[PDB]
């Protein structure tokens, strides 16, 4: 469709004149950040952002690519180089070390320098690097971790944990030799390394002894407790703090978030990762936006400010499945959470960064018409005389050969929430990609986010803006 | 390989502290741009930039991803939305209208508003939109167009031409009805629409009457003149100007560039597009870097300044072939030209923008080790038990089935300059992609390049910075 208003050059000339006017108005702050928020889109590379924009624009009443996402409205953009020390295409653990601790690490470790080695417990000590969340707490700020994954998963764990193996969710995962050597599982690290005021996401099962029924799935034994050491970590965490509450459903979360006198809140809403938004039970489970608002209600009470980590964690999981429908709907909900947090905080005293840990081998091609569905077929047949999709993957589990041939695909098939887009190379899981990702920033000192930077810059600019960490003696006026 | 220096957190902490220091030093100019340069990487999306960085870093003595490209050193970055009015995944003609004329257009038209229609000559008049190069000339600046494509190809044509069909290179291409209606071929438009001081690239054949032997290939008749109208456009162009020279080889180009008294220079170095850098004859053909320096020698003589368009034009062509080796080597030469132009001009009075018209369905995945070749195999076998490459395409001519199966690939095969990376979907040509591309900027008013913008912003910020176009009464001090 060609929109009539866009046929007149004046439309474009007016828009551009307005954009120049807005660019000229922007001015750097001389003041510090009271609050810090990092919004982490796991796997949300540039192709994901664009495809999500088109989908979100269409879900409103529009053609798609012209309608800004909430993240698109952030004034300052940089590119971030995501390589881990040992691998050009990174994982979530070692990238977390970069954007939360300010130091690059080795693939599949978390919160360690690259002197440590994956799955070698005896290389841990001496190599711990402390997160800016930890530093914010040390400075008297409240701190919160919100995600749609397990709260023990690689991204959130970067805020609090130090481990040579991101797979060590509970003691059941840690080999006996490493347990003997004192390497703590991530669930233990979650309650023990530092005080965290708000913890919201998945991961019930790692907190409870083997045999403990899950409250939501008391008749599915695989969803029960995993721990070998007999410990109830939720009860241990509650015991250590006045005003602490544990919740496992939406209604109780929202109740707790309105109760002054709560002060510490742990909400764990599934045994493992949270459901995809498209599968979410709206009576029992909070959306990402709802978890972020609940967190902000509590964190905002502290006059010294807060650090919050919010993760669109299952964007990544959608791409790994080669189900763009799931990756993109998770992206929209992530952008809705960014929008909500911007309503509940002030850019006068809150530095907000949106970024991704790494990208995916996800592409958006063919030559589709303006207004067409992102989940549709490319115009024209391929050289094998069958249809193909505008969305494709380099590799992953969408690769199919039926009767020794690439399958044809229809619009009804391609638009299904279970549809897997085709790839070049069959793998059980599609792979991350190595290309630079975007950083969007707004608020005090956001103008420092510029150019092409190492991913470690994210942690450092946040520490600097809030006068933490090695940047006490920032030269900044108070928020 | 894990580089020893990177195992120490101090390495990363020092780098980040230096990056913060550099970010704090940057300050907006109050002065105008005397000169404007736009460097256009045709097809050079984010995945291309990253993969090129790694290749260029390795060609030096290094591991790859840590070594900045010249473009990476530009202080200001924005994302650019590339959609054409009628198509989400754009072509080079209509994107050119956006980044050179400041107005979006319809797929496969050039220099027209979206009121015009592809291949409908009778929708042209009234819909012409004037480029910022044209406006720079009107203001007394010298202007130049440098590319590795035909100088009549879609990108360079955006600087000077208005046409409903980018395929109308010479009169031989224009249907009789359109010739009768007065639609001029692009080669004619090149010499007739506006005065251009420097024209360097390919496209000899469109300038000369059918039967005219090419000077380099006088024994290949397909490389000869195409024109039906009997015209020699080179001679017409020379006749219209004192101090004009035409050259068709490297030695004569460089001679002409050192001769004051030349003033106007047209250098056309192949019948069609220039050779890929890897095939270039270094005695007969100038590199992109050499063409840009030759242009700058002439353009810099004007005290009022200049506008220069430089295009890494065959980055795109490499991707279309699904031969990443060609796409990436063209990218490196493009970055070398950017580096050279920065040596020959001052960021005190020259606004330089590097961008792309659109991206490609090119991805960089698997989990390769630090320091490994970008053209190598991903570690580990695929689910069909054969090897695969770290570089892949969504679609294009790398798709193969030998004996009804995906072919295995070796390192020696995958590293060859003729190697085509595999894709999901066979097409004769790999497709463009729709995702946002980067804009890098340095110089006067470069701080206005920020955030996520429409691709039209590129033309508008350039016009504004130089006080042209609708922005006479910019509010700026002189350069
Ligand atoms: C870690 O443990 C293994 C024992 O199997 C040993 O080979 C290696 O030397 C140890 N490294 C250190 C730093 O002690
Ligand atoms: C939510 O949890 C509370 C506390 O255990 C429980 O009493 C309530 O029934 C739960 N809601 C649902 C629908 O299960
Ligand atoms: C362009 O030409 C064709 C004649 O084949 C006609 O159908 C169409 O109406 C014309 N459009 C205009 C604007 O004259
Ligand atoms: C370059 O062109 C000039 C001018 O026609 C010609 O005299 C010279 O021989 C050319 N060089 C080569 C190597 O062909
Ligand atoms: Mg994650
Ligand atoms: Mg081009
Ligand atoms: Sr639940
Ligand atoms: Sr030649
Ligand atoms: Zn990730
Ligand atoms: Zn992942
Ligand atoms: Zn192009
Ligand atoms: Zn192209």
């Amino acid at each position: 469709i060609i929109p009539v208003e866009e046929e007149n050059p004046d439309f474009w000339n007016r828009e551009a004149a307005e954009a120049l006017g807005a660019a000229k108005k922007l001015q750097p702050a001389q003041t510090a950040a009271k609050n810090l928020i990092i919004f982490l889109g796991d796997g949300m590379g540039v192709s994901t952002v664009t495809a999500a924009r088109i989908l979100k624009g269409q879900k409103k009443d529009k053609l798609g690519p012209e309608i800004p996402l909430a993240m698109d409205r952030f004034p300052y953009v940089a590119l971030s180089k995501t390589y881990n020390v040992d691998k050009h295409v990174p994982d979530s653990g070692a990238t977390a070390t970069a954007y939360l601790c300010g130091v690059k690490g080795n693939f599949q470790t978390i919160g360690l320098s690259a002197a440590a080695r994956f799955n070698q417990c005896n290389t841990t000590r001496g190599n711990e690097v402390i997160s800016v969340m930890n530093r914010a707490k040390k400075a008297g700020k409240s701190v919160g971790v919100v995600t749609t994954t397990r709260v023990q998963h690689a991204s959130p764990a970067g805020t609090y944990a130090h481990t040579v193996n991101r797979n060590w969710y509970s003691d059941a995962d840690v080999p006996a030799s490493a347990r003997q050597e004192g390497c703590q599982d991530i669930a233990t690290q979650l309650i023990s390394n530092m005080d965290i005021d708000v913890i919201l996401g998945g991961g019930r099962k790692y907190m409870f002894r083997m045999g403990t029924p899950d409250p939501e799935y008391p008749d599915d034994y695989s969803q029960g407790g995993t721990r070998l050491d007999g410990k109830n970590l939720v009860q241990e965490w509650l015991a250590k703090r006045q005003g602490a509450r544990y919740v496992w459903n939406r209604t109780e979360l929202m109740q707790a978030s309105l109760d002054p006198s709560v002060t510490h809140l742990m909400g764990l809403f599934e045994p493992g990762d949270m459901k995809y938004e498209i599968h979410r039970d709206s009576t029992l489970d909070p959306s990402l936006m709802e978890m972020t608002e609940a967190a902000l209600r509590l964190l905002s009470r502290n006059p010294r400010g807060f650090f919050l980590f919010v993760e669109g964690g299952r964007i990544d999981h959608g791409h790994h499945e080669s189900r763009a429908y799931r990756a993109l709907t998770e992206t929209i909900m992530f952008d809705d959470a960014i929008e909500r947090a911007g309503q509940l905080t002030s850019e006068e005293d809150t530095l907000s960064l949106v970024t991704a840990d790494h990208s995916h081998v996800f592409s958006f091609g063919g030559y589709p018409l303006r207004g067409s569905s992102i989940f549709g077929l490319a115009p024209g047949k391929a050289r094998d005389r069958k249809a193909y999709t505008v969305l494709l993957y380099g590799n992953g589990p969408g690769y199919v050969l039926k009767d020794g041939a690439r399958p044809d695909v229809t619009e009804s098939e391609s638009g299904s929430p279970e549809y897997r887009q085709q790839s070049a190379v069959p793998l059980d899981e599609e792979t991350h990609a190595g290309e630079d990702v975007a950083v969007f920033a707004r608020g005090p000192q956001a103008h420092l986010v510029h150019g092409v930077q190492e991913q470690t810059f994210i942690a450092h600019v946040m520490a600097f803006a809030a006068c933490l960490e090695p940047y006490t003696a920032c030269d900044l006026a108070p928020p």
